[PDB]
């Protein structure tokens, strides 16, 4: 039942149901000659909703708003991107515009302005050096260290044990780490041992793309990412 590409038309929204209170959101894009999923989070606090990650561009991101307003019903407030890349603050514009604060570290802020990317209005403290831990709002926001970005970061809600990895932690399905131009292949396996350790009672782990799993979903990634340094 978890939505895939094929049943996600591009301009379209899905969200999914994860947890009481926590749903991911899924979307799909033209990007680099192929049509991919990508996965976000929402997760309920009071009468309140917090965003992790847009839905990859201002179109999709708009959707996804008007996925929510209809299927769920409370507003968000705010929105983290869990790091610079175009298809986790593309879309930031559109949140603004419709009142929600936008955040990110000062390290995925620069990154992102740098690229010509849409910025986050606020910054996040406390997330700089590899294993950095902040509550914000009800979840945790985890810096893991350089990954598939060196700026990307993790979310843990512990209410519901669920783990959100981005684009640093790969589905089942995946033989490859994906497009690397960015990434940090020789400190990948180490930012992935800082989440295994920090997260031991992880229930249900939400890859960047894919599927969702357990936490052999970060030994997975492991493993992928080490036999494609060697
Ligand atoms: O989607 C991305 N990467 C995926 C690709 C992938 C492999 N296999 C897949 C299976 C399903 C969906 C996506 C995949 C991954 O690296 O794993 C992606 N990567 C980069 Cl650097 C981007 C840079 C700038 C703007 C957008 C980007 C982006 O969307
Ligand atoms: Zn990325």
């Amino acid at each position: 039942e978890y939505p895939t590409v094929n049943e996600i038309p591009v301009g379209e929204v899905r969200l999914y149901q994860i947890a009481d209170g926590v749903w991911s959101h899924i979307a799909t894009q033209s990007f680099d000659g192929a049509v991919y999923p990508s996965n976000g989070l929402i997760v309920r606090d009071g009468d309140e909703l917090l965003l992790i990650d847009t839905a990859w561009g201002a179109k999709n991101t708009a959707a996804l708003l008007a996925e929510i307003e209809k299927q769920i019903g409370l507003p968000v407030t705010r929105a983290v991107s869990t790091h610079f890349h175009d298809d986790r603050v593309g879309g930031v514009d559109v949140l603004r515009k419709a009142g929600v604060a936008t955040y990110a570290s000062p390290s995925t802020r620069r990154l992102a302005e740098a690229e010509g990317n849409e910025i986050p209005t606020h910054s996040l403290e406390g997330l700089s050096s590899s294993g950095d831990a902040v509550r914000f709002g009800p979840v945790e926001l985890f810096y893991p260290g350089a990954a598939h970005s060196t700026d990307n970061l993790v979310v843990y809600v512990p209410s519901a044990n669920v783990l959100y990895g981005g684009x640093a932690v790969l589905a089942l399905s995946r033989t490859s780490a994906g497009n690397v131009a960015d990434a940090d292949l020789a400190e990948w396996p180490t930012s992935v041992e800082r989440i295994q350790k920090h997260y031991p009672e992880a229930e249900v782990v939400i890859p960047g793309h894919g599927l969702p799993g357990g936490l052999d979903l970060l030994q997975h990634t492991a493993n992928v990412v080490t036999a494609h340094k060697n």
